[PDB]
């Protein structure tokens, strides 16, 4: 029936920085060939689409933001192989084109295909599958999940489970499997280490989970919110420190706590001063940080060199490390499995039309995540 | 006849920064409880000590520098068990007392008990054992090669096979096993694997050895000076770079020439602006780029974060992540099985007499290494 024509629905489009979304109608597009047109039905509120309304995320306005989203295919493209209409899929933010030098890396993950490094905000043809009050609409990081239907290339779009709650895993389409990846396959947490996190959101609570996983006897929470703290040792933390209530600087502090220094430390909030801070409280000869947060566009961090010469490793990753379309599936069926909980992530529950209520909620502190069901 | 006695001896003496060493009697006093006299057979001239000299690599004065050495020990202190009288030595400008949180964990190897995080220029019990003019004297790194004898706790010497040829193998104190041990313990190179070298002094060199050790299929030299290239591809260099020939940064140029980044980049000079171009040099999902070069004191490099969220992996080291006491013996051992070369490193060889004229060499950029001998 839709099948070859344009959907008209209801999208939230973003026209302009720092201004509520506007939900309203858009046509889109059948999809061309090896891409596949989704019909959403659950998507996340993720800090990353708050950058971008902020603007310290850079991509093309106006723009169909969303990321973290679990739905259904409506149709295929002419080439698709790997999914079929009526699959349950989870859109991915980082493509797996399999064929690049990264995808063909044991390492790496972020492949040569992503919309990342230098945003386009288109498919991978570089054209757009949306369209408003006659204007084309850009894509970002070629998912946009903040409609009713979008369209994703084929190497970023992932067949999962066919039982599987779409409501709880669209966030292993980004948080969970960021947070939980950055500690298991990037920093490789080893058993009865100390492992500091800075930042308890629902990216930083994944990193604890990880943690934890990994065998970490201790897990420090570090947040300015202590409203935080609760959740965050539920999940794992053994101790939780507030940034503010201390006179000396949270790097002198957790050096202290951790008796010389931690195995592990995470940067999961975006500040560069938090990077630096992170780094340094990691052990000074052996000690690993990782920055997961995303840094404000285009400003350089200022550090002393000597922090790495003692022996430190300092690292990123996108999404955890994990290769995305062969770990979603995975990860996803982990989930039916019970190998983690993504509930304790999972605070507020939205219809998409409350999507400015639901930002509302994310930049007021009071939600973790807030799922939006369209 | 000289043990329990001061012994007369030459020195070279810095007394000031910036200034030539000045070559004169100094006392050496006889070792205390854990520590071990050093009648000194040879010493090479590393761009450590210059920096000492430059005032970029800060320590008290007036000192006793020299850290890459090898003699024979004169007497030992009271409770020695590792070294006695006759043995041939290298002493270890990072040392390993094996009880330390460092010590003990299995990839560190800056124990706690050095001198170079803050340096105080003394034997670990907060005293010199050098007098010069009636006026102490400090040690450097608690090594202090140039002298005709030095006293150094024993947690800074290590016995090595009988054998060994002194003016040789002094090089395994410093230089050699730096740089090689970058390469093969601190980056851990992968057969196939595309290196660039940032530096093609002495320890650059050392990592080619290594890069090369480890099966690397590329290793990429870097250097602004062309003399450098010939003994570079001697060492295993496929290919050597001169940024200055350039319209376009070095960073730029390595990743086209392999072909989107390398795998592996060493900054073997100790500039901030290098290491920031090493860093970006190296793929950007999977590069791992580490620092070697000692930058100038208090000196912050600017970076932008986001060459470290997509994947790369900054790391730095001191003596190539070989732990000190345990490595140096095995390292001899090798040489002398001939599982590496260390004379492509000598370009020079003189009397220690000639100090000043040494440095002369290495300040022109006409020597390698130059050994002094006693
Ligand atoms: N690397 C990736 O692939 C990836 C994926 C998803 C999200 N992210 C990024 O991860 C970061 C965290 O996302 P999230 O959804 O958990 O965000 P969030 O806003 O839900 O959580 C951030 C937390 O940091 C805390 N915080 C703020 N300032 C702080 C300070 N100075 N010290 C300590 N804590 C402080 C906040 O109180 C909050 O609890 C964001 O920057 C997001 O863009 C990265
Ligand atoms: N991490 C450690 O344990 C350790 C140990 C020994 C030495 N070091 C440091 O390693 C560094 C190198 O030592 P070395 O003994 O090889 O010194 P060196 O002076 O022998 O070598 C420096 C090389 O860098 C080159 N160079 C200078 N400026 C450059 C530029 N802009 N671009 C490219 N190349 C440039 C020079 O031409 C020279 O060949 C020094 O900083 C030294 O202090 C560190
Ligand atoms: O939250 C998704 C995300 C992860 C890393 C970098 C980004 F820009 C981004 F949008
Ligand atoms: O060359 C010896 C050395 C290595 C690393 C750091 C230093 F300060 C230093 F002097
Ligand atoms: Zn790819
Ligand atoms: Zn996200
Ligand atoms: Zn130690
Ligand atoms: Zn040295």
């Amino acid at each position: 029936s839709t099948a070859g024509k344009v959907i008209k629905c209801k999208a939230a489009v973003l026209w302009e920085e720092k201004k509520p979304f506007s939900i309203e109608e858009v046509e889109v597009a059948p999809p061309k060939a090896h891409e596949v047109r989704i019909k959403m039905v659950a998507t996340g509120i993720c800090r990353s689409d708050d950058q971008v309304v902020s603007g310290t995320l850079v991509t093309p306005l106006p723009v169909i933001a969303g990321h973290e989203a679990a739905g259904i295919v409506e149709s295929i493209g002419e080439g698709v192989t790997t999914v079929r209409p009526g699959d349950k899929v989870i859109p991915l933010f980082t493509p797996q084109c399999g064929k690049c030098r990264v995808c063909k890396h044991p390492e790496g993950n972020f492949c040569l295909k992503n919309d990342l490094s230098m945003p386009r905000g288109t498919m991978q043809d570089g054209t757009s599958r949306f369209t408003c009050r006659g204007k084309p609409i850009h894509h970002f990081l070629g998912t946009s999940t903040f409609s009713q239907y979008t369209v994703v290339d084929e190497i970023s779009v992932a067949k999962i489970d066919a039982a599987s709650p779409l409501e709880k895993v669209c966030l292993i389409g980004c948080g969970f499997s960021t947070g939980y990846g950055s500690a298991v396959k990037v920093a490789k947490v080893t058993q009865g280490s100390t492992c500091a996190v800075f930042g308890l959101g629902g990216v930083g609570l994944s990193v604890i989970m990880g943690c934890k996983a990994a065998g970490a006897a201790r897990i420090i929470g570090v947040d300015i919110n202590k409203d935080r703290f609760a959740k965050a040792k539920e999940v794992g933390a053994t101790e939780c420190v507030n940034p503010q209530d201390y006179k000396k600087p949270i790097q002198e502090v957790l050096t202290e706590m951790s008796n010389g220094g931690v195995d592990f430390s995470f940067e999961v909030i975006g500040r560069l001063d938090t990077m630096v801070t992170a780094l340094s409280c990691c052990q000074e000869a052996y000690g690993v940080s990782v920055i997961v947060g995303v840094p404000p566009d285009s400003q350089n961090l200022s550090m002393n060199p000597m922090l790495l010469l003692s022996g430190r490793t300092w690292k990123g990753a996108i999404f955890g490390g994990f290769k995305s379309k062969d770990s979603v599936p995975k990860l996803v069926a982990d989930f039916m499995a019970k190998k983690f909980a993504l509930d304790p992530l999972i605070t507020h529950v939205l219809p998409f039309e409350k999507i400015n209520e639901g930002f509302d909620l994310l930049r007021s502190g009071e939600s973790i995540r807030t799922i939006l069901t369209f």
